[PDB]
Order: C-alpha cells, then structure tokens, then sequence
C-alpha cells in the first residue's frame, strides 16, 4: 500500500494552475478521506491546506484517487506539497511530494 503522487517537480508561471494527481495503490482498502499540505524551505511543519477559494479538491473513491488545483500560482506558493490518503479512520498513507516553484 502506497499512494503515487504526480508530478514529483513542477515549474509553473504567476496566474497558471497546478494540478497534482494521486493514486491510493496496491490495496485493498477503500479510499476513506483525502488531505493536502504545504511546506516551504522555511518551515519543519507543513501546514494542511484549506479547501476553497484557488484550492480545488476532486475524490474518486471507486477509482481510488484524488488531486488538488491551485490557480492564480504566485511566487510565494512555491513549496513541497503532499497529498494524504485516508484507508480508515486510523490509517492513511502520503505521496512522496510535489516541488512547486512559481516564477514572477
């Protein structure tokens, strides 16, 4: 059980929108919840990101995966996001991240 998140590195322009796809694999578990996070270079903690408003979250709980858009990108979202995939109320497993950079 793992969960495959894509793309591993981005490079994007100030007002594009990323997209970040990930996949719960490799079980037999059902998808339970999903959540995100962000961490930049100055940070030790991530901060969970808050759905809404530039974030948009989609679930696919038959096909067992889930993806994020940020739009309107600017250069201080430039930081390591991770998706989390829930298999329970106990349980879940994260992608191994997305290195965001935005350009002015």
């Amino acid at each position: 059980v793992h969960v495959a998140q894509t793309p591993r590195s981005a490079t994007k322009e100030s007002g594009e929108t990323l997209t970040i796809n990930c996949a719960l694999r490799d079980t037999s578990y059902g998808l339970h919840s999903t959540a995100w996070y962000r961490q930049t270079p100055g940070q030790s903690r991530r901060d969970q990101l808050t759905i809404g408003g530039r974030y948009v979250k989609t679930v696919n709980k038959p096909q067992k995966t889930f993806s994020l858009q940020i739009r309107n990108l600017v250069v201080e979202d430039t930081a390591t996001y991770t998706c989390r995939g829930w298999v329970g109320g106990r349980e879940g497993y994260e992608g191994a991240g997305t290195k965001l950079t935005v350009k002015p």
